[PDB]
């Protein structure tokens, strides 16, 4: 297997980007003051006319400060290993925002590019597994993205976690949360709201006030933020109990 | 109302966020690239009063823009946009028209034509409350028609069964008008949802009312027919929302 760059990247890039400023999250997310045009040379200079690992945590620098968006107060959502049922539970901006409703994490999302030395200066053919790149070249964008996102975060911010993961504790210092996020909340933020997920039929491996939760709860004490904790609140429970309605955890009476 | 800006930038750009990354394990790719999307598209109202449309004027945009639909995927509502959209998922349970390239492209996109040129108004919009029925009707009368012609196998139906004033089936909606009349033959089944809205009092029921006016409508048309009110997955989504309506209690 080979990693199979995104194809006709700038105008991808491009139209997503026209897409977003005149259509999309218009009455959740301000509009930023760049066009598509300068957003585009910020992000296409980070990468191109260099080898695909030869980046670091600085080269999106100037891409995120064209592309941050100020962020609704209280409304921030940050996940770990629960992808789908944090973003569903966001609900495309309704709820809360995550990194994926943003500018440059719509635009980006789901996309392969990598630089090269000659010209066109992009490789169109195929790009490296991260993991034969120095992690500050593999983390630069999302690392940069997840920053720049917590950076901007104010009020109370809200964490769903995953509560059934035998070999990952729900929270790490280790994972893009622990080491972008988390770290970079300013004062600003008034809260940490944690959102425990138990997977329906699955044991129950984390839990409020034990372990990585403490650690976690402890961690967040320490910055001045209040802290709390709940595991599959019902708005939460309903939507897993909607694609599994049989689950025990979903009984009625 | 107030036409979209920069409509063909946008148009062209939803066009091609489609064509390179959405929907690519579920819905197949159109033959068209989208600079010939758009002369289709825009030759259908250009250069022509805002109003002189017909449910003919799109016909050649949703004939290159038609996709074949995954069997047993197609989805329909009348009155339950949201709840519809929410049951689908995305493509992930069910399609709707918002997922297919047309829907998706011109989805809460306003756009006008106008005689002067350039042959369309980028500032304001007839309020289509004053257009004759098939010019107001025209591009999502087309695009419903043509949807609801490349279904296959089951169509499932989501309607409101809570409102007082609006009948749950009526053949007056882009579902009666058009999407009904305009199922072939490939498709052997209409599974109807009522939703019954929390904290409202039940209007509408299976085997009554404008419910039995439509059974009677599909089983005549040569399709078989079911219906279900608040089947259990549709309930616990409207239960998180409004987690603390009676309907929504769960074991002790
Ligand atoms: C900023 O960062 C965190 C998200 O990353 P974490 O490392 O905290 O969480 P984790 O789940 O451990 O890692 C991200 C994983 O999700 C998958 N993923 C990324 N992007 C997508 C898309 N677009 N669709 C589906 N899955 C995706 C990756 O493959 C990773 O394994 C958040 O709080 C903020 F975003
Ligand atoms: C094709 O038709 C139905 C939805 O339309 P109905 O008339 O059956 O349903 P109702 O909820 O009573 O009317 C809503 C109207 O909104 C217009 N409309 C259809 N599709 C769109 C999109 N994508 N954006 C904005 N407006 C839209 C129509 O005038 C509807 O009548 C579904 O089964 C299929 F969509």
């Amino acid at each position: 297997a080979a990693i199979v760059p995104t194809r006709e990247l700038e105008n991808v890039f491009l139209g997503r980007c026209k897409d977003y400023e005149i259509t999309r999250y218009l009455d959740i997310l301000p509009r930023v003051r760049s066009d598509c045009s300068a957003l585009w040379k910020d992000f296409f200079k980070a990468f191109s006319f260099k080898n695909p690992c030869d980046l670091d945590l600085g080269s999106y620098k100037d891409f995120f400060t064209s592309a941050q968006q100020q962020l609704p107060k209280n409304k921030v959502m940050f996940w770990s290993g629960v992808y789908d049922e944090a973003h569903d539970y966001a609900n495309t901006g309704r709820k809360y925002i995550t990194l994926e409703d943003t500018l440059p994490g719509y635009m980006l999302n789901s996309l392969v590019w990598c630089g090269q030395r000659a010209n066109p200066g992009f490789n169109e053919k195929v790009c490296p597994d991260f993991k034969t790149c120095p992690v500050q070249a593999r983390e630069s964008f999302w690392g940069m993205a997840s920053s720049s996102y917590a950076h901007s975060a104010e009020g109370e911010v809200t964490y769903m976690v995953d509560g059934s993961n035998p070999k990952v504790p729900a929270y790490r210092p280790d994972s893009f949360f622990g080491k972008y996020e988390l770290p970079n909340l300013t004062n600003k933020v008034t809260r940490v709201k944690v959102i425990v997920l138990h997977r329906l039929g699955e044991k129950i491996i984390e839990k409020c006030g034990a372990g990585s939760l403490l650690d976690l709860e402890k961690l967040v004490k320490a910055k001045h933020f209040a802290f709390d904790c709940v595991e599959n609140p019902r708005a939460v429970l309903f939507l897993l109990c909607s694609d599994n309605p049989n689950a025990r955890e979903c009984r009625l009476a």
